[PDB]
């Protein structure tokens, strides 16, 4: 008899799908684990007898509805399977985009970086996966409480009409209009606008 893996869960962010678990209490020796995914009607091994407490399922089709299961093994015995279901496009967490902010005169200019997706074959970003990918920006004068919302047309934005030598804080997140799915907000970046007279040359 072998106890099953505990607290089994899918930790998926930006389509990096990591199945993770906790090793159960066991007195006889080192446990190994086998995790599988369903392909048509039969389960296929993804990680066979790994000594680790996680398995990378990033190769699962992003659009499919998957079923995964994992069990512990020792000697020639094995535990019961622990199974979960997972749909990447609907369940993966969309992390915060990156952001570069520059101050030009009394203005804040920003460029957004779409979260990347390393498939070990192609360098994709959320844009290659979601066709209606868009950004949502939110900013406010440091101190105040009124937050303003704006939706850039592309991967950059220019906040015009701002007060000189004033500090503003800005955040950005990805958004999928077609699915109403919002990604996580980036931590706020606060920058102080300067002045027309600051412009060199």
């Amino acid at each position: 008899m072998v106890p099953p893996p505990e607290n089994v869960r899918m930790n998926s962010v930006n389509f990096k799908n990591i199945l993770q678990w906790e090793s159960p209490a066991f007195a006889k020796g080192q446990l190994t684990f086998t995790a599988q995914y369903l392909s048509y009607r039969i389960f296929q091994d993804k990680c066979m007898q790994t000594t680790l407490t996680e398995c990378d399922f990033s190769s699962l089709s992003k659009y499919g509805d998957h079923t995964l299961r994992v069990r512990a093994e020792f000697a020639d015995e094995h535990s019961d399977w622990v199974q979960i279901t997972f749909s990447p496009v609907d369940d993966t967490i969309i992390g915060p985009p990156g952001m570069q902010v520059e101050v030009l005169a009394d203005c804040l200019h920003m460029r957004f970086l779409a979260p990347k997706i390393e498939n070990e074959y192609e360098t994709w970003t959320m844009k290659n996966v979601y066709n209606s990918w868009t950004y949502n920006v939110q900013y406010w004068k440091q101190g105040t409480d009124e937050k303003f919302q704006i939706t850039p047309q592309y991967d950059f934005e220019v906040l015009r009409n701002l007060e000189p030598w004033t500090t503003y804080c800005v955040q950005v997140r990805g958004f999928l209009p077609d699915r109403n799915k919002a990604g996580e907000w980036s931590e706020p970046v606060c920058e102080q606008t300067t002045h027309d007279e600051t412009v060199p040359s």
